[PDB]
């Protein structure tokens, strides 16, 4: 089934709202979250709606922008490499379970290139 998600909020973190982090927010995910390609990473991987019972048998670090969104709401993350190690998690989950030229491994190609682009410069 279903693991718990990822957690999102957690007073004991030591928590930042640098520059970099309110863009990662304000404009990287914004405009990612936007993207026509951008749907199946909005939330966790269902593995029981997709019947991919096997999903979490082998990604053991997952992660999702939803995720990624609203830590970056909870000031959860202490600085932008935080947060861009997250979205290199979920990239690189799809890459690992699914294969070149799957439908899904397109988009998080596509994906990935424009984030890439929006974080070569940060504030
Ligand atoms: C494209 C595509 N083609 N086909 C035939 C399917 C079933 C998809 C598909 C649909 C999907 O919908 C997410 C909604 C349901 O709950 C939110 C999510 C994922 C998906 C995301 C992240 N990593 C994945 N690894 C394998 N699949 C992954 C997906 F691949
Ligand atoms: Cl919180
Ligand atoms: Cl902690």
């Amino acid at each position: 089934m279903n693991p718990p998600p990822p957690e999102t909020s957690n007073p004991n973190k030591p928590k930042r709202q640098t520059n970099q982090l309110q863009y990662l927010l304000r404009v990287v995910l914004k405009t990612l979250w936007k993207h026509q390609f951008a749907w199946p990473f909005q939330q966790p991987v269902d593995a029981v709606k997709l019947n991919l019972p096997d999903y979490y048998k082998i990604i053991k670090t997952p992660m999702d922008m939803g995720t990624i969104k609203k830590r970056l709401e909870n000031n959860y993350y202490w600085n932008a490499q935080e947060c861009i190690q997250d979205f290199n998690t979920m990239f690189t989950n799809c890459y690992i379970y699914n294969k070149p030229g799957d439908d899904i491994v397109l988009m998080a190609e596509a994906l990935e290139k424009l984030f890439l682009q929006k974080i070569n410069e940060l504030p």
